[PDB]
Order: structure tokens, then sequence, then C-alpha cells
């Protein structure tokens, strides 16, 4: 009965995707950000300027203090709080309740977003990257251990304000078209994968494939942009600039600072290239590719002034901690986090991104020799 979970996600562009949950007894309702790039389940538990509400431990008869502190420093943003446990349920999810670890956030810095509508975060990655250490069992692990929910979930993140689905315990076939293509989870900490080739408008970037995964490549719904290692970022930007060199953009645009606008409905999509990321496949010397359209990496932003022009931000940025296939990359694709079989699947989503003469795609099989050499050690 996955139909009950279809459309259970909501969000605002650049502010993540959240799902409704309840914690404690009696049930306290909170919207929680869905993040495959971390492994801690945490909720605001003290007043904060941007919080419409928060978790009140004193009002929960099932709350249990773990008498231990915790803090989590993300690439951007961080919080600290107190560990404990409580009963948790997902209204638009499995019909079960489970006792899970919960970090009550007491202090935070550039974490919560003004008027986002979510008050917590659900880290869906593995125990290896949980704070304070891997002995703090992540929410999904508790769920699978305490119930009969199968060990996998899928995410259908949709663009344009935004919505989507998190299917807990399986794959819902009505949410995608064509075939699902799988890439191995390299190691169970982040959802780490290996990129074996990159092309822009069909042109090979021709880099040592190790550069694509320096120092790792991950699938992260908690990160907005496609983030690339310095060397790859430079090559990609250089290529994208050349392709769109018939227009002029502030240098701040390419740094993800300044935004660019065009007369409503005149965005020159054709001048921006498609980006193909090839991922390691399931059989020997076999890979497959996912093609990204500019409608994905040119994130639409609300016109700070007069909403008369379509404005966008460059959603590709430089990284010093490996490639990050963030939300703009996942949008338009149905992504299966098959923990049980240590693989991540991709297929064209039912809510795929449109373009007049081009289309996002997941295509295979491709032959690719020596893919093992693409992983960084
Ligand atoms: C938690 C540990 C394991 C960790 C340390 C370092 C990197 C990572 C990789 N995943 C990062 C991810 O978990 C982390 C999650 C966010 C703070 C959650 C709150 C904001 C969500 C909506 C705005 C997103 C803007 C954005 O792209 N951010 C805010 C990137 C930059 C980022 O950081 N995201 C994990």
């Amino acid at each position: 009965s996955f139909v009950e979970m279809v459309d259970n996600l909501r969000g605002k562009s650049g502010q993540g995707y959240y799902v409704e949950m309840t914690v404690g007894s009696p049930p306290q309702t909170l919207n929680i950000l869905v993040d495959t790039g971390s492994s801690n389940f945490a909720v605001g538990a003290a007043p904060h300027p941007f919080l419409h509400r928060y978790y009140q431990r004193q009002l929960s008869s099932t709350y249990r203090d773990l008498r231990k502190g915790v803090y989590v420093p993300y690439t951007q943003g961080k919080w600290e709080g107190e560990l404990g446990t409580d009963l948790v349920s997902i209204p638009h999810g499995p019909n079960v309740t489970v006792r899970a670890n919960i970090a009550a956030i007491t202090e935070s810095d550039k974490f919560f977003i003004n008027g986002s509508n979510w008050e917590g975060i659900l880290g869906l990655a593995y125990a290896e990257i949980a704070r304070p250490d891997d002995s703090l069992e992540p929410f999904f692990d508790s769920l699978v251990k305490q119930t009969h929910v199968p060990n996998l979930f899928s995410l259908q993140l949709c663009g344009a304000s935004v919505g989507g689905s998190m299917i807990i315990g399986g794959i819902d076939h009505s949410l995608y078209t064509g075939s699902l293509w799988y890439t191995p989870i390299r190691r169970e900490w982040y959802y780490e994968v290996i990129i074996v080739r990159v092309e822009i408008n069909g042109q090979d970037l021709k880099m040592d494939c190790k550069e694509y995964n320096y120092d790792k490549s991950i699938v992260d719904s908690g990160t907005t942009n496609l983030r690339l290692p310095k060397k790859v970022f430079e090559a990609a930007v250089k290529s994208i600039k050349a392709a769109s060199s018939t227009e002029k953009f502030p240098d701040g645009f390419w740094l993800g600072e300044q935004l660019v606008c065009w007369q409503a409905g005149t965005t020159p999509w054709n001048i921006f290239p498609v980006i193909s990321l090839y991922l390691m496949g399931e059989v020997t010397n076999q890979s497959f590719r996912i093609t990204i359209l500019p409608q994905q990496y040119l994130r639409p932003v609300e016109d700070v002034a007069t909403s008369q022009d379509d404005c966008y931000k460059f959603a590709i940025s430089q990284s010093s901690t490996g490639t990050v296939m963030g939300a703009v990359i996942m949008e338009g694709f149905y992504v299966v986090f098959d923990r049980a079989r240590k693989r991540i699947g991709f297929a064209v989503s039912a809510c795929h991104v449109h373009d007049e003469f081009r289309t996002a795609a997941v295509e295979g099989p491709f032959v690719t020799l020596d893919m093992e050499d693409c992983g960084y050690n």
C-alpha cells in the first residue's frame, strides 16, 4: 500500500524536502527534512526565531533522556543538543510506530531557514557517519529492526512550491517510466557511488575518472546543488560558459551568488548544455548514464523585486569534499536506495523535467573498462 505515501513530501525551492512525522505520546506533529546525506534524526527542541513549533520533551510520557550531548557540523550549518529516545511515526508512511534515537536541538547556527516549514531533520544514511559516533543507531535502522518494513526506500523529488514522495519499504511502479538502472553503493556510510565518465552536450570532459570521485561521490537529498571537486568544477563551468557564450553573465552568477533573470517565458534554455553523469553498473565493464537538463541546474528563485521575469541561480558549485549529487540532480528522477542489495537505482520520474527538444534520461548499457580505477583510495 504505497499509494498512501505518494505525494507525502513538500518543500520550497532551495530549502529541501520534508515529510510529516510525530514524536512522543501524546503525538507531537513536526515536519522533518529528508536527508540522505547524514544519519542523525534531530528536531528543534527549544525556541528559535525561525521555528513555528518544536519538540517538547516534558509533554511526552515516553521520552527517555540518554544523558548525553550531541552536535553535528554539516558542510554548511550545524546544531548541538541532547540525545534521548521516543516513539516516532510517519502519518503518510508505514503503519507502524518505533522507538528511535532523537537529538533535541537546543542551539543551532545557520541550520534552520526563515519560513521553511520544517522543524527537524531525518538523516537516512548509515551509522558510520552518525554523531557522536556509529553507536547511535540511525532512524531507518531502528525502523527495519523493529518492524517488517523492507530495508529500502525510494525518493521521487519533484521540481516546480515543490513536492514529491518518499516510499518507505519499497518501490512504487507508478512513479517512474522505463527501466531502473542500478549503481553499487561503494561503502555504507554516505550513499557513496562511483562516477566513471562525464560529458557535456555529448563531449567527454576527458579527465582522469578518479577526479570525479575525489575524495568521494555521494547521493544527497539534503544538499541543494550538484557540487563538484575543484578541478571538475572548473572544467565544467568553462564548458558551460562556452556553450552559453552568446549571452553575458556576472561572474557572481557562476559562483552561485548573483541571480540572473529573463523576460517571463524567454529563458534561453537551448544555450545551456545537458550534463551526462555515467555511473558504475551492476555487471562487468558496464555503466549507464543519467542526463541532466539546464532546467535542473538553473534553480528558479522568487523575484526579490517585481515578479515579472523568470530568475535563476546557478545550482552547480565547487566542493572540497567530493562530488555531491544533490536535490537538483535527483529532481525528475525516481531514486531507489536499495540498502538490502547495496545499490542505488535511477529511472526517469513520472514528474520528469520538461524541455522542448530535449529530455532528461537514464540510459544503458554502456561499456566502460577499468571502472574500479575511478574510485579514490
Ligand atoms: C552530517 C555529516 C555526516 C556531514 C558533514 C559534511 C557533509 C555532509 C554531506 N551532506 C550535507 C547535508 O547533510 C546538509 C544538510 C543541511 C545542513 C540540512 C538543512 C538545510 C536543508 C535545505 C538547504 C540545503 C542547502 C545545502 O545544500 N546545504 C546546507 C549543504 C551544504 C549541506 O551541508 N547540507 C554530511
